């Protein structure tokens, strides 16, 4: 049976896998009300790999496609239908047992980046963009979407067009950013399919550990964070290996390496997602050569020692 | 401990140059420059060199802080930036580096987006800081390009919202034009301390040796903010490379892997290539342009070859 490995990689070398983003911080709060279901950085301990989740760090709420014509919506600014294709340009098939075309951003919020345009040398264009999940258009899984431009009239339809995200619009009340809402990738009065599943501690005293990157606003106040479950390293490296899970339940131990001791351990769960004994919100303040390091399967009645 | 590559195709790799998927393996044998990128720099064993380090996140994006509005005859505003380590230490610029890890390798007018999260935050918006973010442009072959020495210069279509002494981050995006005045070479190096300096702490050049071979590139087309153009950005191997290879750290047993490029479906090798120990990839191959192969394909250590060993023709 092939051993099960972490990356040896600090904080400062890991990358979110919800947004193209450096990890910051380690983070909980215990007192999260929301259903934790995210569908990008999701990866089970022996690779499968689930959800909107693929290996791209460049493909992390990407899209590729073509814009078909200008729209009309109630959103300030200019809009634009896109089709969207399959990061690797072949088409999307709606009936791939996917909630969306792999990358798919997987919160509600309004995406900004930049659209960019390469003509079937030839001519290009690119402006800054906004993708608002939220909205009735946004509608991956039928294999379109829209976004808005402050540009108000140089976006060529049919052409090639990528997005590629920066960070967040506005995160005002009248934006909708919440990292645990869900876009209903198909519109408003349709059902989510093929989810990843939820994520929660089962054990008393135990909350998720998350893997924090502050995202960039165009504009307003804030200091929005994404929180992932593993990040983009771990999902590449968990594919790779593609180790048996030998329980439902990994132990592993966060580890200064100059000291080689344990600053504190978590339970690494099958689906990809990890716990810790904390009673307390907001990061984990830990030396910047810390990892973690796999020590041993366990079960589900495993006691860990409180952070 | 064996050497190893992973097991990605194409489609599940990204150049370690600019954050770009990996679109096309390309050759150009007739190259009249020197390939000395310093970017996607790492040996066999998994030393990075150059300005190269792992997060894909970090391949030409600068961390700072605004200084000032300064003064430029080229179109636009412009904006002096200090800038850091990418983890928002200072910046030591007497390390052995050519520029702080990350910086851009390349000649050319790099297209991003400048943005800023305040210090200090507002009482009457909750206790949180102001933001904005505006499209920059940095031009790398510009003289007040000097990332060695710690401060580099954008310029804006914006006018006046970006502030001074606050958080900036850059996030590149592709290339503001490549027409003539633009200055676009991917193999010129920017002078990293100011005109007229000496680069140094440099990732070695890049060479085929033996006849009949050349360099085999992992290329991507970057973005265009405007103007005529299909640009593209060649690296010697791809970010996940990197990567695999700083982690492992397999002890190189000779200058060479033999490397094949396989079809798994069918088992068969498309075409074989040199692994050079210092981190590029050469081949049999006699023209410029694409090599067009399926979709399944990647590269598989063979084995540790010596001095004479000859490939065959792609
Ligand atoms: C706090 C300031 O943000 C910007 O001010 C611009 C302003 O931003 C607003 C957003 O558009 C809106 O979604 C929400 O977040 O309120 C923000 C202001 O609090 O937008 C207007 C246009 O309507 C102007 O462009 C303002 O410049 C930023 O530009 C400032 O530097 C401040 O950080």
């Amino acid at each position: 049976s092939k051993p099960f490995t972490l990356p040896i990689l600090t904080l400062g070398e890991l990358t979110n896998s919800r947004f193209p983003l450096p990890i910051d911080v380690l983070y909980t709060n215990p007192n999260e009300s929301a259903i934790v279901q995210c569908q990008n950085g999701r990866c089970t301990l022996d690779g499968e790999l689930q959800g909107t989740t693929q290996l791209l760090p460049t493909g992390i709420c990407a899209f590729r496609g073509k814009v078909t014509q200008q729209v009309q919506d109630e959103h300030r600014g200019t809009h634009w239908n896109m089709t969207v294709t399959n990061l690797n340009g072949t088409p999307f098939d709606p009936t791939e047992d996917v909630p969306a075309p792999l990358g798919t951003p997987d919160f509600s919020g309004q995406i900004y980046g930049v659209i960019s345009q390469r003509n079937t040398l030839p001519a290009n264009r690119a402006h800054e963009a906004v993708i608002a999940t939220y909205s009735p258009k946004f509608t991956p899984k039928l294999g379109n979407i829209q976004f808005s431009t402050w540009e108000t009239q140089d976006v060529s339809s049919g052409q090639p067009t990528k997005f590629t995200p920066v960070g967040l619009a506005s995160v005002d009340a009248n934006s909708h950013f919440d990292q645990w809402t869900l876009p209903s990738y198909s519109g408003a009065l349709t059902l989510n399919m093929n989810l990843a599943p939820s994520v929660a501690p089962v054990f008393p005293g135990e909350c998720l550990l998350f893997f924090r990157s502050f995202i960039p606003l165009k504009g307003g106040y804030g200091n929005p964070a994404i929180d992932c479950l593993m990040p983009q390293e771990w999902v590449q490296h968990l594919y790779q290996e593609s180790a048996p899970s030998l329980s439902d339940v990994a132990l592993v131990r966060y580890v200064n390496p100059e000291t080689g001791r344990t600053l504190f351990e978590a339970k690494l769960h099958r689906n990809g997602f990890l716990t810790v004994a904390r009673n307390s919100a907001g990061p984990v303040v830990a030396p910047t050569n810390g990892y973690f390091r796999f020590d041993s399967w366990v079960n589900q009645f495993y006691t860990l020692a409180p952070m």
